[PDB]
């Protein structure tokens, strides 16, 4: 019997986790670039574009030919650059078939006959 009651105190957690955190190490990912090659033409070897067509016709298929001729028609017609025509030439053929192919144009056969002018040969003699 005869309480007294003793009342209610007021501490709490103290010995809390250590508050200490990681940024260590390092990061980074990434990759770019462009490359390209080019030469100049001398005059005395053989490729001229009209026939160069008919030495890749075994290597291209004849649909996609058929719109290289007329791409190359259109640069005549002035609807087009030399250039332009190229860079969507080396994406259906290939720069290095294009190379592959030089080789191939400087093996060609020509000929440029003249039809017999002069067959008088005989004896020139006089005073006979």
């Amino acid at each position: 019997g005869s309480p007294e009651f003793m009342g209610v105190t007021l501490e709490g957690p103290k010995d809390l986790p250590p508050q200490l955190e990681s940024n260590q190490g390092a990061r980074g990912s990434g990759s770019a670039n462009s490359v390209g090659s080019s030469t100049t033409r001398p005059k005395s070897p053989w490729m001229p574009f009209p026939t160069l067509f008919a030495a890749i016709s075994h290597k291209v298929a004849e649909n996609d030919m058929l719109l290289i001729n007329a791409d190359y028609q259109q640069l005549r017609d002035k609807k087009m650059t030399r250039a332009e025509f190229v860079r969507k030439l080396r994406v259906i053929v290939g720069d290095d078939l294009l190379r592959s192919t030089i080789t191939t144009l400087q093996n060609q056969p020509k000929s440029k006959e003249i039809p017999g002018s002069i067959r008088d040969h005989e004896e020139g003699a006089g005073g006979l």
